[PDB]
């Protein structure tokens, strides 16, 4: 019998190596676990802002759930240059990231969910609908899915102009280079069609002081058959406050509870 | 032969697991290389902001220097409750991790410098005077050296009131809490007083639109025998502009290849 640890595991995706944590519960040795993998925001790191994927990773962890996390590529500890990036590749690592953890020793196959929070709820949604057979459940936090609307139609991106791109030659996201390969590619992506195509337990937290657009997350919900929203009075988009911050951890507990321990 | 690598370690300080990174360069079996540890900033992590110790710890590895970095107790991955937190708490991990860096096998404990942002350059300033024959070379980015005086003399901290953390029994920092401990250890906290008994080369990077007051930077200097500031029109607290970046990375590679590597 091994007592609950941490761990750090990478994986090898179209020639980027990807870095991530992994909280592994008490149990057995050999014992499978059911399995959360959490993405994180744009420009984010897997540790999430102010120590909150880590705070629900224990959470998960003293609870008997196994928490995995990684850098997307082209940020945090992962390969990849930011002036690289694209959301189509961070959908595509998202996909390739269910059979990487899935392959780990610990994680049960078969009782396996997605988090999200802001952009990576985004992704968590357009895979769930693309590898829907693969999710037990999909919770997703403050999801950034105004973010086409946003860059395409008002020429912003978290309200700072796009419209400079070609004459800088990048767009500069607090001192990171952002490329042109990205906004070129926004054409590709589909939230709301893929996200509709997951039919399985899905949560969505939104807090009322988060900066993305409500109807949002309501227009998730209209395409759920088995959709629950959580509006939190005064949460924020990274749930900044220490009555939000429980309110975040202990709902999104609940949920994975039910969802795979019940 | 061994190509670079980058790799995660763990240490035991006082109880808590500290988590970290290190980023080791080419090199023969066993080689041992210049290492440069990096003190992240109040309630950052160890890849501090938009990937900035990301960054310097890869420029680094590319040109023949190792860099680690540790996620503070009560930061980050590391073990620990951020209302546990002390600066005091911070200074005693500082310097053991001094000790647990340099025997690390790929470091070459006599060439051996601290590089901090913010806090915790005023961590690595305060360590290496205490510490002062153990650093080949120190280097200070946006030292926040006025968080006693905000604290303590005008009762904020970044802005916000801690009048009420006695009643209340917290701070709330971004959703943490942060304990009464913190502040009550304020009082036993001296920077320049320690920071003057390092006498090696030190590297003080400071932006102009750094919400610091340059005045710090200054008083640090004129303790330091061997000194030299660089001030960056444009930069910020944490470089966070795309040209103030390739400043901060350069002048520091700059900085460390003199002290590491030519010397
Ligand atoms: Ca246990
Ligand atoms: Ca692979
Ligand atoms: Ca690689
Ligand atoms: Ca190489
Ligand atoms: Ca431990």
């Amino acid at each position: 019998y091994f007592q609950s640890m941490i761990k750090f595991v990478t994986t090898e995706i179209n020639g980027l190596t990807l870095r991530g944590t992994a909280h592994v519960p008490d149990g057995e040795p050999g014992q499978q676990f059911p399995t959360v993998l959490m993405f994180h925001g744009f420009g984010a790191v897997r540790d999430e802002g102010f120590r909150l994927f880590i705070q629900m990773s224990n959470r998960l962890m003293e609870n008997g759930i196994a928490a995995v996390r990684f850098d997307f590529g082209c940020h945090g500890e992962s390969d990849g240059e930011f002036e690289d990036f694209t959301f189509s590749q961070e959908l595509n690592e998202g996909s390739a990231l269910i059979d990487a953890v899935k392959s780990m020793s610990f994680v049960d196959s078969t009782k396996f969910s997605l988090l999200g929070e802001a952009l990576g709820s985004v992704a968590a949604s357009i895979v769930a609908g693309k590898r829907s057979t693969e999710l037990t459940s999909l919770c997703m936090w403050s999801p950034a899915a105004s973010f086409l609307d946003e860059i395409l139609n008002d020429h912003t991106l978290q309200g700072k102009t796009v419209d400079n791109v070609e004459k800088d030659g990048y767009f500069d996201f607090y001192g990171l280079k952002l490329g042109k390969a990205f906004f070129d590619d926004l054409k590709n992506i589909n939230i709301f069609d893929n996200a509709k195509k997951y039919q399985g337990p899905v949560k969505i937290v939104y807090g009322t002081n988060d900066f993305i657009p409500e109807k949002y997350s309501h227009k998730y919900m209209d395409g759920y058959e088995n959709g629950e929203l959580v509006i939190v009075q005064d949460g924020d988009h990274g749930w900044q406050s220490v009555p939000s911050r429980k309110r975040i951890l202990d709902e999104t507990m609940k949920f994975f509870r039910k969802t795979l321990l019940e």
